């Protein structure tokens, strides 16, 4: 793809993440499901294309597949661990 700047990021090419200016990251996976994550927040919103959105909070348990896909988001957290004044 011939493009300079991309506002979407592909994780492992298993999922696609859209960067929102409000600090929200929308990550869709290849299985057709989508996840909404807020920066700095552990409570995420998972949407399944069967018409089922479930909200995960720190007081909520993920099923196997949900935890599995959530694991891939760790890469973005590590990307924020890059030596920057916004990191401590």
């Amino acid at each position: 793809g011939s493009a300079q700047l991309l506002k979407s990021v592909f994780v492992k090419n298993v999922g696609w993440a859209t960067q929102l200016t409000s600090g929200a990251v929308w990550v869709q996976f290849n299985d057709g499901s989508q996840l909404v994550v807020q920066a700095g927040v552990s409570s995420i919103s998972y949407t399944s294309p069967n018409g089922q959105t479930t909200r995960y909070g720190e007081n909520e348990k993920l099923p196997d597949y949900i935890k599995q896909k959530l694991q891939c988001l760790s890469s973005i957290l590590l990307m924020f661990s890059n030596p920057t004044p916004n990191f401590h």
